[PDB]
Formats: C-alpha cells, sequence, structure tokens
C-alpha cells in the first residue's frame, strides 16, 4: 500500500521511526544512513522485516543526493510520505562565538540538503498517492518563539528550511501536497521512541497543507 | 562627531544614504564598493565630500571580509552606525525550479556575508558611541507575512539573516547596542532611492530600542 521515506534512519528519532512503521502492515520504508554498514540496529531490522530497504545518502555531499532518486527508484515506483529528518545541531551560543565554517555547515546540511532531497524525489512523490511531504523542524526555528537560548546556526537553518518549507506548501498546494514542518519534541525531554509514536500518527493524521506543529499536532508560530 | 558605516554604496540605496549623511554635519561615513576605482558615482561623491572614505568590500568574498576591520581602521577609531546594506536578490519563485547555485549564492552574499561582516567590524563598533547595528532586510524575509509572490532564496536569506539579527539583538542588549532589521521599501507602490534613504537616515538616527524589525517608514514588521 504506502511507501514512506526516512532520511538519517540509522540512530536518534529517525531509526525510532523507521522501528515504528516496521511494525505495521502494508508499509513499505526507504531508510537511508550516510554509512549502512555501520548502521547496525538499522541492518538488523531490515534483516528481519524486508519492508525496510537501506539506502546510502549523505544530504551535505550533492554527490550523494544526485543518486537519491535511481537509488531509492531500485526499492519503489512511488514515496507516499516524505520525511527529511538526518540533520545536524552543533552550533548554539552567541553569533559572535560562531565561526564561519558553523553557519556554512549548518546551511548545506540543514538547508539546502534537505532542499536538494525533496527536489530530488518530487517525481516520486508525484506518483504516490498521499503526497505528504515532512521537513524535521525545531522550535528553536520559529522567528515568534523565546526560549532564552541562543540557537546560532542551527536554529537559523531551521527558520531558513522553515522560511522554504512555508513556500513550498503554498507552491504544491495546486497538485494537492500536504507539506508540514514539524518540531519532533526535546529528544521537557521526551525519548526518541515517544517522539516517533507522536509522528507517525501526526504523519498518518495530517490533512492540511502549510501547517508548522509539534509532535503531539499543537500548531507552532512561524 | 559620528562614524556611520555604509555597505554597497557605489548605487541604489547605499548611495543615496551616503549622499544625505554627507550632507549631515560632523558625519564621517566608511562607504564600500566591491570595485571602488569603477564606482563613478560614489568617486565623485566622496571627491566632493572627503569626509566620506570609499574602501574595498566583497560580501561575497571571505578574503575581502578579512580585510575590513583593517581598511576601515585606516580612517576611524570607531563605528557609531553600522548598516549592512550590499546584498543580491536574483532568486524568485518556486523551490523546485531554484537550482544549486541559487540557495548556495543567497546564503554566502546574503547571511555568511553580513554576519562575517559584523563580526569583523564588532570591536570598532563596541569603541563608538551610539552602537547602532542595521541590516537593511526585506518585508519579504517575515515568517508571517503573504505577499501572493515566492521569494525563493532570496526570501530565504532575509528570513535566516532575521533570525540571527534577533538572536543579536538579545546577546548585544547587555552591551546596550541598538541592532534592527530594516526593510528599506521596494525602490525604483515603489519609492525613489533618496526617498528610501531621507527615511532609513531619519531611522538609523531616531531608533532607540533594540530587537526591531522596521519598514523604512519607521512601522514594525512581524518577524
Ligand atoms: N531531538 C531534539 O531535541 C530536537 C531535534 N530536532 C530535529 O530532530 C531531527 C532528528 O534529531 P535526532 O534524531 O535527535 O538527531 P541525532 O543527531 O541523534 O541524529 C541525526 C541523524 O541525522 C543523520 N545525519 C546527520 N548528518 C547527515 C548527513 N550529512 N547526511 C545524512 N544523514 C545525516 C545522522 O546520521 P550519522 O549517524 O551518520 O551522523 C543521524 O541519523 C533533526 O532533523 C533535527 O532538526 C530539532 C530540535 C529539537
Ligand atoms: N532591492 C530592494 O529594493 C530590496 C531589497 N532590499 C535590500 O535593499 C538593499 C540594497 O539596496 P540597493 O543598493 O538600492 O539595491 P541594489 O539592487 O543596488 O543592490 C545591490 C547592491 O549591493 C552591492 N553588492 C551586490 N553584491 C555584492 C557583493 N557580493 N559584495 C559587495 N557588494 C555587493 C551592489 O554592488 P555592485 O554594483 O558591485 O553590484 C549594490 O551596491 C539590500 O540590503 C537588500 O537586501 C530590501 C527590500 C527590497
Amino acid at each position: 500500500e504506502q511507501t514512506y521515506f526516512i532520511s538519517g534512519a540509522n540512530r536518534g528519532i529517525g531509526f525510532s521511526v523507521v522501528q515504528r512503521l516496521a511494525a505495521k502492515s502494508g508499509v513499505k520504508v526507504i531508510a537511508t544512513a550516510r554509512d549502512p554498514a555501520s548502521a547496525t540496529a538499522l541492518n538488523e531490522l531490515a534483516k528481519e522485516n524486508p519492508q525496510v530497504k537501506v539506502v546510502q545518502l549523505d544530504i551535505s555531499d550533492e554527490e550523494s543526493i544526485k543518486k537519491i532518486a535511481k537509488n531509492v527508484s531500485q526499492y519503489t515506483d512511488s514515496i507516499d510520505v516524505f520525511v527529511s529528518n538526518a540533520a545536524i545541531a552543533k552550533s548554539f551560543g552567541p553569533l559572535l562565538n560562531t565561526p564561519r565554517e558553523q553557519w556554512i555547515e549548518h546551511f548545506f546540511t540543514n538547508v539546502l540538503g534537505p532542499i536538494r532531497l525533496f527536489q530530488e524525489l518530487y517525481p516520486l512523490i508525484k506518483k504516490g498517492t498521499q503526497k505528504k511531504v515532512f521537513f524535521i523542524s525545531s522550535n528553536a526555528g520559529s522567528l515568534n518563539l523565546d526560549f532564552g537560548l541562543d540557537f546560532s546556526a542551527f536554529g537559523q537553518s531551521k527558520a531558513a528550511l522553515n522560511y522554504s518549507t512555508k513556500e513550498l506548501a503554498r507552491q504544491l498546494k495546486p497538485e494537492n501536497f500536504i507539506v508540514a514542518a514539524v518540531h519532533p519534541g526535546k529528544v521537557t525531554k521526551i525519548t526518541p521512541e515517544e517522539s516517533a509514536a507522536a509522528l507517525c500518527k501526526l504523519f498518518e493524521s495530517l490533512n492540511t497543507t502549510g501547517k508548522y506543529l509539534s509532535y503531539d499536532g499543537t500548531e507552532l508560530p512561524w
């Protein structure tokens, strides 16, 4: 029935999302890892559960992104639900203390990567039924939330991706796409499995485009 | 006396702000161009108003930015009013149709450029009296306005820099800095460069509180 694509599936929320989706009948899961050979838990899941297909992706690497569509296509003729989950969070604290390379790495990995990944997998998503597009954002990316914390290149990258996500939702509303930015929670802290359970109910239930959502389905201000 | 710094002063609003500042007594202007020797208007401006100093800045070029503090330090001990004006606006419309290079170029020129520029000229701004920091933003950069247009890399770059401008306002409030993101208007409702400059100069002088996102007319925009 349905194909999910989850970037960054070897650990954290991505692994827990793939584990949760692997439990549902009639769900095929394209799961990505930078280094699949070292994705122990994900490889063992895929060994027990043939519905889970493991593909290499480095979203920091144009040469990897240029291959994701042809490689995914070996395993599926369509994607129902796209989840750009793979990301970095390596730069917090004041602007004056954040060197050039942190800004660059968060832009390439957290902004350009997800945009190029979507661009490449759009034809596969257009061919699917559900046409859902989820960007795993952060409440730190809001322009209208104050946490009393600096988020530096990490927060900027989530705001940047948020801006483009909102635009994308407008652009693909006439093609009946559902596009969302989703804050997965602080992983008060929640566990990745709890986040994944809530994220997967959201992925299945969300029926409107253009939303910025917390994992529980409540709205966040852009 | 006060020292103003303006990136991208060879044409557009940049030129019009420098021209207006040059008219105000006791103002010295550090004015930037990528190619100061081709900046015929600004060079003539500076010839007639030598309080205007023309320095080389390409905000897309880290090697250029690594030299700005030294180039500016030639002419001043301090900056009272910093203005990141220099920027590009090359990519609009759909994401699927926005190639890699357009995303990269707006990030490097419109986001990284200004943060690097501010990091480099912060010691000079710190020594100054007014501690005013202005990023020429766009209303298109708002996460909370709908123009019935898509702004692609351009709009993303203005929203990215807005996020950091807000953080920078918070971060520098202790040091009594005034940090603002300012939409200068859609200059040639379009308004003239000279109209846009007059509004901005008034804003640059009047603004007394940090963390604001302002249109040229002094009303606030939602982040
Ligand atoms: N959990 C939280 O508290 C919050 C997290 N988020 C969002 O949650 C999402 C998931 O976070 P979480 O699982 O905790 O993060 P982790 O850092 O634990 O995991 C990140 C995942 O992304 C992968 N990844 C990183 N860089 C790349 C790359 N260049 N190419 C491909 N894959 C890559 C990692 O693979 P590898 O093992 O190779 O490094 C890993 O699978 C992120 O997208 C983030 O934006 C937002 C804010 C709050
Ligand atoms: N354009 C607009 O009216 C709108 C955009 N804005 C802001 O307006 C401001 C610019 O106004 P204005 O000058 O009239 O518009 P322009 O269309 O003239 O903007 C280009 C300016 O930036 C300079 N510049 C461009 N690229 C670089 C670079 N890599 N390094 C250094 N300088 C560079 C140009 O110099 P060069 O001649 O060498 O190319 C020129 O001074 C920017 O802050 C922009 O973000 C805000 C709202 C609407």
